[PDB]
């Protein structure tokens, strides 16, 4: 509710996003240096679309967990002239569940959205269209396409990056600080 609304409305402006690859327009959190995160659903390629500048991308890859698992993120490295705030801190050191989460949404076609998503639990394995990952938490809202890369947040966490649903529920990645080490 009103706590998460606010930290997630701080993290907007410096570190979250609007995106566009040939796969469509994604929500991308910026984490530190020029590191960000993105689901692996947008294939991100040479260049890419932040905000209305054509930026290319230094690297793109996969994240996969210290289990060997894909996370369905990938962690993309770009020719910014600016470092990201660094928001590793707010990244916790567990993956963590939350009460009254808010999903950030930031796209040209969905821009500058808090979504009120609720409770967020553990969910686990995820067959994502015939890809599977674990890891995963579920929140029951009716998210939709569009929202992907979108930003979970807890009362002054990061929590996950929104990945998928089924009409009804939706689920994320969940993130960890570890996950973001150099
Ligand atoms: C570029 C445009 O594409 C997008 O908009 C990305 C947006 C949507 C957001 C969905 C869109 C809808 N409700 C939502 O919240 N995400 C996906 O579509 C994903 C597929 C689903 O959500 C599928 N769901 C399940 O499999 C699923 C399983 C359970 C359990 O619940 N849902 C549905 C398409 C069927 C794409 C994907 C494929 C393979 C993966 F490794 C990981 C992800």
């Amino acid at each position: 509710m009103g706590p998460s609304l606010d930290f997630a409305l701080s993290l907007l402006r410096r570190n979250i996003r609007q995106v566009q690859t040939d796969q469509g327009h994604f929500t991308m959190l910026g984490v530190r240096d020029r590191l960000a995160v993105l689901p692996r659903h947008s294939q991100p390629g040479k260049t890419i679309w932040v905000e209305h500048k054509l930026v290319n991308v230094l690297d793109a890859v996969e994240l996969v967990d210290e289990q060997g698992v894909d996370l369905e993120l990938t962690l993309i490295t770009l020719d910014t002239n600016e470092k990201f705030r660094d928001i590793t801190k707010f990244i916790p050191e567990n993956i963590s569940t939350a009460s009254d989460a808010t999903l950030v949404i930031n796209t040209e076609h969905m821009p500058s959205m808090f979504v009120p998503v609720g409770d967020v639990v553990q969910y686990g394995f995820l067959n994502l269209s015939g890809k599977p990952t674990h890891r995963t938490m579920m929140y029951n809202f009716p998210t939709k396409a569009g929202q992907c890369g979108g930003v979970v947040t807890s009362v002054g966490k990061v929590v996950g990056i929104h990945i998928g649903g089924n009409g009804r529920q939706g689920f994320c990645a969940g993130l960890k600080r570890s996950y973001f080490a150099s």
